[PDB]
DNA sequence: CCAGTCCGACCCGCATCCCGGA
DNA sequence: TCCGGGATGCGG
DNA sequence: GTCGGACTGG
């Protein structure tokens, strides 16, 4: 009775939610599935309407998925144990089984999205290049655009059917609130093709991505943000270069110039890799996050399956910074589980987790193993681990986007 | 052989909801 | 009541 | 956002 409530079947007391279908970048299908199972001494058991309000003794609940390419190979993840609910101690609380559906139901929902197979939701062009410039961005007929980076929220703008204006985000989440953006974008659509996407930034200079990101998720906010665009594309004509695109884009600027929370981002033209990392230091004395470097004959290459264009590069510095190592745990779902993490200590004694990076899952696997707090205590605590990350946070002095490299020594 | 894709884990900060005890 | 903690799901 | 790993497509 309970498994209805749950979209899709149930064999061999494995439930499948129904496939996720979506387009590779070469054309090929792929299909995507999430099985939950409960494992109990080493096998697998049926799942019973009981099993959602008492846990069974020694029984896990696992959720795994499965992804192929059409007429491809089976990949199968390894199992996300789910071996005890969640606010176990009041009212809300769930059971072992029901917790892993309620989680397998969640990624099943999730996943739906950014993918390519809609309401008009384009997700926006990612960049794959970092600190890099390929040779061939000056191998084109034209030089290659540079832009300010800015520490914000990423956001695409279109109109629907009705007058309404469409903001969403990496993820094709739509945006709320923004209405200091959204009235001026719908004056901006009275003068412009209204089948063009204007791709931007959720931005304020000199607030922190923290207040930025806060002030577009939060379902009201103070309408103190500004949206900078900085390219544009149509649906039907992606494959439109870049350079093309950002000479439309001005054109559409000039149509109106009675904005005040709307820009169009400064372009600038280079010859080489000099004059881009000139930019790039020139930027980073402004305050700003970097410059973005896009090849003059690049497509607009939507983020279907997070796909990162290879026309794009993202010049940002690369902050290192040491800290003081004072534990070390493990992640908890699929091949993360038993894999080692660490644990840094801040001056104001605030702690957090590093993942390790240039470390390969059988090292991570091992180091977690051979390891107790005994051992810990006598060797790695108190070391200086090498942090890469992008910022510091700046309420608690934590890196953000960090990863360990490795020790001095 | 070798990049190109794609998935699936993880990090911190914020926003929002349900709780349930000073 | 109202301020937390837990859980979830966004952003980077 | 970051990353490693496995498959893809030659």
């Amino acid at each position: 009775s309970m498994l209805n409530q749950f979209p899709g079947q149930y064999s061999n007391n494995i439930f499948c939610f129904p496939p996720i279908e979506s387009e590779t970048k070469s054309g090929k299908k792929a299909s995507w599935i999430i099985c939950v199972q409960v494992v109990q001494h080493n096998t697998i058991i049926p799942i019973t309407d009981e099993m959602f309000s008492t846990d069974v003794k020694d029984a896990v609940a696992e959720i795994f998925t499965k992804f192929f390419v059409e007429e491809g190979a089976v990949r199968i993840s390894k199992m996300t144990r789910v071996t005890e609910g969640k606010n176990l101690g009041k009212k809300n609380a769930t059971t072992v089984v029901h917790q892993a559906f309620k989680d397998a139901l969640s990624k099943y929902n999730r996943h739906a999205r950014q993918k390519r197979g809609n309401r008009g939701m384009i997700p926006p062009m990612l960049v794959k290049y970092f600190n890099i410039i390929p040779k061939t961005f000056f191998e084109e007929e034209t030089d290659p655009i540079v832009q300010r980076k800015r520490n914000g929220v990423r956001a695409v703008a279109c109109q629907q059917g009705d007058g309404c204006i469409l903001l969403y985000s990496r993820t094709e989440k739509e945006f709320l609130g923004l209405d200091n953006i959204k009235k001026e974008l719908k004056q901006l659509y009275l003068f412009i093709d209204v089948r063009v996407y204007l791709d931007g930034e959720l931005y304020l200079h000199r607030k922190p991505l923290q207040w930025i990101a806060g002030q577009a998720n939060a379902k009201t906010d103070s309408s103190e943000l500004h949206f900078y665009v900085f390219d544009c594309f149509w649906s039907d004509q992606l494959q439109m270069p870049s350079n093309k695109r950002q000479q439309l884009l001005t054109n559409i600027f000039k149509q109106k110039e009675d904005l005040t929370f709307i820009h169009q981002v400064e372009n600038f033209s280079v010859k080489n890799v000099d004059e881009a990392l000139r930019l790039k230091a020139q930027f980073i004395k402004e305050g700003y996050e970097g410059a973005i470097v896009r090849n003059a004959n690049g497509p607009y290459e939507p983020g279907y399956n997070n796909y990162h264009s290879a026309h794009l590069a993202k010049l940002k510095p690369l902050l290192d910074a040491e800290f003081i190592l004072v534990d070390y745990t493990q992640g908890k779902k699929g091949k993360d589980l038993g894999a080692i993490l660490w644990v840094c200590e801040l001056p104001n004694k605030k702690r957090f987790v590093v993942t390790p990076k240039h470390l390969t899952y059988a090292d991570r696997y091992a180091l977690f193993q051979k390891l107790t707090p005994a051992l810990f205590k006598k060797h790695l605590y108190g070391k200086e681990l090498t942090v890469e990350y992008a910022e510091l946070s700046p309420k608690t002095g934590i890196p953000l986007q960090a990863r360990a490299v490795g020790f001095r020594e």
